[PDB]
């Protein structure tokens, strides 16, 4: 008798605790793609600086710091599916 | 009899479930917003180098690609509440 | 009778739902370790470039305008543990 009405009180209970947590972890799943795209937002807008004073008229000490420095960017920024704009050296 | 006492008993286990997901959904909150303000912070750090190579005397092609690279930039920052300082072109 | 088999059912489905929760609390931790990296990784690129500028021969107006851009973008960082290269001067 009143057990199975329990039994299935209960079940409704846990799926929408179930329902709550597949929820939250959708949202962290989010986060870590909007962590992503903040890294490689901050990593292209970074080698974009270095890559215009790279191709002008700029000193010959400031571009080995800036080359040296893309390096050590890129190196810093584990792994992350770049794609640096063609270029543009002429 | 022992229905009750077991009815009682459940409510408050899954209260408690429901205060620890609360609690993850305002952490999931809090995340959210220190993302936006690591992007904020980058897009203003990066402007602002952008900003005082364009105020001085550099030559006329990096002014264009620093221009252009603003746009870039600006425009990869789908759009957060960016205000650039005041400026400073005199 | 059937109410501690009952029981016992409960206790297993409430375990596997604070398992969830924990996994989803380490996820928001280790996401929030995420984010600091990111906004170290920024902070570090942005002075990487500022001192690449200020160590070779740019004007004076632009050195100025970098020393306190430098200071700006490091009070919007509020404090994370930064950790500078040696720097390089001479
Ligand atoms: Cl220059």
């Amino acid at each position: 008798n009143d057990i199975q009405i329990l039994k299935s009180s209960i079940n409704i209970a846990i799926e929408k605790l179930n329902d709550r947590i597949s929820h939250d972890e959708q949202a962290i799943r989010d986060l870590t793609l909007e962590i992503e795209n903040a890294r490689s937002e901050a990593l292209l807008g970074e080698l974009g600086i270095i890559r215009a004073l790279l191709v002008g008229n700029i000193s010959i000490g400031l571009q080995e710091s800036l080359w040296e420095l893309a390096s050590e960017i890129t190196n810093r920024a584990g792994d992350l599916a770049v794609e640096v704009s063609p270029g543009s050296w002429i």
